């Protein structure tokens, strides 16, 4: 997918490789290699191509696709600044251990529901 | 304490050792050893002395005094037949992991409060 995006980006602007190669550091043989998915660019190369495109590195990775330290829902509650505020890392550890052989609370609010109840009890 | 209880039991009935020794299997030198706390009786010996006294082994240990597999409160909820019923051993495992560096819910009902809330969520 990443390489397919780098061709998609070039191609929808109807640019030939040699046009991108001018404005950017990159060689035509090199850009061809990256667009083929032979070798993987650095974040450096991606700035350069974002640069060529003129898009942001963030907006470059828009389509592309390619184990969690907290449960998905608990992660999201902590990420959210409006809802997270006062939850402490001690509480995060406390809340990660809540599991019934597999099943967990689903969403941020599911998690916040519990946090508040338990907060009172402990 | 156990030995002190075995003397307390004998003594408050104003029995001399030799009186207990008659009715029971036990020798006077042996009962003396047990009342001194030199050597510890089996549950067998204790029946015999309960027997002599006439009390129950349970009622013998009434005064006496001498690490938990579940938290104290969670233990008590499970022990209680009226309140426990439908809580499963999977849930017991789930509930034992609730702790905030040290602090836990106190009583049976504290524990039941949580169980019911979480039961809904999971």
């Amino acid at each position: 997918k990443l390489h397919e995006r780098l061709r998609e980006l070039r191609s929808e602007r109807g640019l030939r490789l040699k046009d991108v190669a001018e404005v950017a550091q990159i060689s035509v043989p090199y850009l061809s290699d990256l667009e083929r998915g032979r070798t993987n660019p650095s974040l450096e190369t991606l700035q350069t191509l974002a640069g060529a495109y003129n898009i942001t590195v963030h907006d470059l990775l828009e389509g592309v696709e390619f184990e969690g330290a907290l449960p998905k829902g608990l992660s999201d509650l902590m990420a959210d600044p409006t809802l997270g505020p006062q939850i402490t890392p001690d509480w995060v550890r406390t809340l990660s251990r809540i599991e019934l052989r597999g099943k967990r609370p689903r969403d941020k609010q599911d998690w916040y529901e519990i946090y508040l109840h338990l907060k009172r009890i402990l």
